[PDB]
């Protein structure tokens, strides 16, 4: 079928910031900003 998932570079294509443990309350998660224990957060617009 057709692929639409890309959490492997969702933050690498147009992400934002990276958290150390948990994302920021002022932003949602779009993908992994590392590999284990971290994630990517993008400020809500």
């Amino acid at each position: 079928g057709i692929i639409n998932t890309l959490q492997k570079y969702y933050c690498r294509v147009r992400g934002g910031r990276c958290a150390v443990l948990s994302c920021l309350p002022k932003e949602e998660q779009i993908g992994k900003c590392s590999t284990r224990g971290r994630k990517c957060c993008r400020r809500k617009k």
